[PDB]
């Protein structure tokens, strides 16, 4: 019907059902508009800033936003969160200590009029609080841009009140010679954003992002994709658990990474620039909270996936793109072959798995690895006999041997080892197979 | 009816009796609402900020504030009203003498506190060396409930700072007084911030909307109620009505309701959960100052349950609630590390399911090390005695040998008793208590004070 | 009717009679509203802010102002005024030289001050050396009525600035005067803050708003009135009418009636209970200045009833009430720690149970502990002789000794024996009053007399 509760121009019976954006006004949502392009929304009938950003529903769905913000965030349910930190391209050092700057952003939206702040920490102990002062406040900052652009130096930052930064006492100093390196952390970052008028300008100055940090924080969950050359942070709002008058919409984690991280899902996997994100080729990190209650939930769902469980308040995740990643189907970066490999099968997760018979070895250079850095990898296995015993030997800075037990169906192991020292031993990775035994979607991934 | 006296949105016929917000619109409270996830509202018809706060009865139950204000203050009778202090993480001294601080501002309200500039005192002993304002660098945007700035996983921010000279304090007898052994200490005392509110356009904006105008008005007219579970510590303020002014309509509800509504503590029947954790009558001690403990006792001896949760609350009411750490019932829970001494299962006159059969004397032995020092701790528990014949007297060994008799009655008392506890490398703590005859006991705890 | 002359939405048919409050609209006044609760009100039907404060009279009758405003300035007789003070509480002055001062702000009146900004001189003896104003650390963000800033149990903020700065005992003078046995006290010039009004959306505002506005009003309609019980001061404003003004409607009360409004004490036929502790003209020492002395003395020829608690309340008097440390009505309260000698209480014509038959002299001594050196103390008390044949005679034994005589008159005559003690560990006072006959006395009061 066309009952209007919320006063947000989308129809009640609309929004709680799909609803399309079409030449500026809402239409019931048809399967047949999949073709065209036409994107199907949801969204509560009740509230009209659903994901709490200062633009509404009509405002996200319609494209009557500033231009931007990426295509992302016309989800009515993915929130404009501009996600701003300082790095610290260079240091210069009684002594008088400069620094080199360049702010990043990684959200869906633009920040105007950027002023960080910055924590000077050596160890524990803070010297001073630094507030940009007038020569570093980046009047923009658009979304996967860094200011200064790309092809720029770094901006200097001596302003501290004009005075200037100095460590004192040179008991400081003292720590500093042993080596410690200062830490350059961002607490906090002020900007405002962009919303058109009356009279049709776009006026940035008297808004705020900080008004909605606090609320865009509290009724959304953190998704983020690292794939190690950038990072993409993005928030996804959901329901609370005791609340009978909260009609946000229930996603599954799959189809809130899809709306969140605009994903083309080709008929069952999942893209993100061409590189797959699917459940089974991407090693994904909670925290202990996420953990249980996706061990929860597991239980009580028949098919047993994590890209099956609705999201919920409060859910932290991070989507770690794996290093190295083989598949023995269309992808395989591995600069050396692995050993007593057939690919004659047709029991594997996707088409193809491994087929060894006796013992798999695999030797990797230090050319392509980080010294003092920490790599895990991981696979799934699978044997129907389950009675055959395998081990995987690895040579590290502490040597490790572990045994493992395969199960009937495919099975996810995970193996942490750290490598330290770039011109160190050559490390050796060895696992044993009693029999034979199927192998799919060998991974390397770097964490910390 | 619609008749609208006060002019907030929801009828007075409807706000005397119980309402809830269903599709933004008020309705009429019913005992089927309840299982389906409702709550009943109550608030007086005659104003529209019935608990004083910022936001009116009608935006508090519908959920028309800031989504950071948690559900603990949709309640019309329970304020939105934060409670931030300063915590002093390090001291830093440098060569007159230039001192420095690591402080980390620290919230336990219920709503966020935007554009935070406390100001702190800096005492050492009795004498005030100065008094300083938060500066344009110490500044938090963005203060949500139960949590810090900077958040958790940075480094507490620097105070060096007067106004923009660094702290200028005196020469020699500071330091003097400091090499004797004393400690530089810090005490906030007001807080300075701002709330939002969404206008006519649909931005909120939180510029002129400082909380100090609504801080006299929310400390007036409720009665604090705080919490703490050794860990988080909780904060509240909840509605009462005026004693002698008929005018005033602000409902009444008893201290267990009032704990219940503000601090969203699940109640499965009759006892009452935080978050599994009991916070019941017998499971926690109450603290209270003299008013509050003088109204109590003088509302008691009218009770026929003689039940602390069954007293109406009243304005200006300070009540504290400390959870033990060491709680042990025989029945689902016992977190002492030593096993204790004559103590039998089987029973059916306890509190809840059994209680303790003791023949003869009870002996603990409780490590010290596990147990922090320079501290005070008291011991409480309930005794029961049907034969009302028995003489019990409690062993207690502390740094100064404490020696107390008991007279108990035919129903379970609760008794405590006082003690220190100080020094890493001293004796260790014994707690030993003899009956004359058999007695019941049920709910023995230890719990930390002041 | 409904003839609203002065425009604040109560008929003058109901301002110059009584009104009460019910259901947020003005109702008129029936006694069968006094056992519910209720207070009858009374205001001038040609003026809103009938006592000058910033809120009008419906608002304060209804109570549709800050909640912190005190439920003794409801009505519209009194105004709510802030009657804000800065405290001396601890001095420390070291190396011209630099000397520190903490200070804590003190409200006793109706109503709270936000945003406080003192004004305080620093003198040394009688000369002034600086003036230093509140700077943006030594702002109060609220100040209730009856609380101070910081709130009891912080210590006290410091005041190192004029301007920033340094404060400086500039010359020498300041320097060598320090042990001399003199002051560096602190007394506050003026003080400044804001109200608290609801804008049409709801919201508190306390930016435009400025109490120095209503100060030059309130002062001026109003009839100063302060009391101190010896550890808590009050100090309140009531609005009063102008003698050569035909148009100033104001009602006239009486000074009982005044307290009573003012203090929100309860009248239960004849004991004015502050707070339990009795209020009652007899029960305590009144302390007016010349101007109120000489219209009370003028006035009462004229009054019948010869009471101070019956005089009209005109505009500018002040009143000041010292609660009695030591008192005894001998029926419900004895704080002297020795009972006093030759007592006789077989008596019931007393002023309100029994009296006092005192045959001979009476005799006591008072414990030092419980005395302020250096101050000046009264003893008072009401003395009655039908006989009229007998004459008083006291000695006092002191720092100075002094000699008193009393003439009794037919009924209760008011005695004093001013004196002045100092030293703690100096001679013991000896209290000796002497009676020819059998005379009655009632009430002994000992309240310390301001300088
Ligand atoms: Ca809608
Ligand atoms: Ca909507
Ligand atoms: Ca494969
Ligand atoms: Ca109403
Ligand atoms: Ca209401
Ligand atoms: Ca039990
Ligand atoms: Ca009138
Ligand atoms: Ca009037
Ligand atoms: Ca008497």
């Amino acid at each position: 019907e066309d009952l209007d509760t919320d006063n947000d121009n989308i129809p009640d019976a609309y929004e709680k059902n799909g609803y399309t954006i079409k030449d500026s006004i809402a239409v019931k949502w048809n399967d047949s508009f999949a073709e065209q392009g036409y994107k199907k929304y949801v969204s509560s009938y009740l509230e009209s800033n659903t994901a709490g950003d200062p633009y509404t529903d009509y405002q996200k769905a319609s494209g009557s936003i500033d231009k931007a913000i990426k295509l992302e965030a016309r989800d009515p349910l993915v929130a404009a969160y501009p996600v701003v930190g300082v790095g610290m391209e260079n240091l210069i050092i009684s002594a008088y200590i400069n620094a080199n700057v360049r702010y990043y952003n990684t959200g869906t939206a633009p920040m105007y009029k950027v002023t960080p702040t910055t924590n000077l920490v050596l160890d524990g102990e803070t010297l001073a609080t630094i507030k940009a002062q007038d020569n570093q406040i980046g009047n923009n900052l658009s979304p996967n841009e860094t200011y200064p652009k790309k092809g720029l130096s770094p901006l200097a930052l001596n302003t501290m009140d004009n005075a200037r930064l100095i460590p004192i006492n040179y008991d400081q100093l003292k720590k500093l010679d042993s080596g410690k390196q200062i830490k350059l952390e961002t607490t906090q970052v002020s900007g405002n954003y962009g919303t058109k008028n009356s009279q049709g300008q776009i006026i940035t100055e008297g808004n705020s992002w900080s008004n909605y940090i606090s609320q865009i924080d509290s009724v959304s969950a953190s998704i983020i994709l690292d794939t190690g050359s950038q990072t993409f942070e993005r928030r996804v709002a959901a329901k609370e658990q005791g609340n009978p008058e909260d009609k946000t919409p229930e996603i599954t984690i799959g189809e809130a990474i899809k709306k969140a991280f605009s994903a083309t899902k080709n008929g069952e996997l999942l893209y993100f620039n061409g590189i797959p994100i699917d459940e089974s080729c991407v090693e994904l990190i909670f925290d202990d909270n996420t953990s249980e209650i996706i061990k929860e939930q597991l239980k009580y769902l028949d098919d047993k996936k994590i890209y099956n469980v609705k999201l919920e308040r409060g859910m932290n995740i991070l989507i770690k793109v794996p290093s190295y990643f083989t598949n023995f189907d269309e992808y395989n970066n591995f600069p050396a072959s692995w050993s007593n490999i057939d690919t004659k099968n047709q029991d594997g997760l996707q088409s193809v798995a491994n087929k060894l018979s006796g013992e798999t070895k695999i030797i990797i250079p230090m050319s392509k690895l980080k010294p003092y850095k920490r790599y895990v990898f991981s696979g799934y296995s699978k044997d129907p006999s389950t009675s055959n015993s395998i081990t995987v030997n690895i040579k590290s800075k502490e040597q490790k041997t572990d045994y493992l037990v395969p199960e009937k169906d495919y099975t996810k192991f995970s193996y942490e080892f750290e490598t330290t020292g770039k011109d160190s031993s050559d490390i050796e990775i060895t696992l044993t197979s009693s029999g034979v035994i199927f192998l799919d979607n060998l991974s390397i991934t770097e964490l910390n």
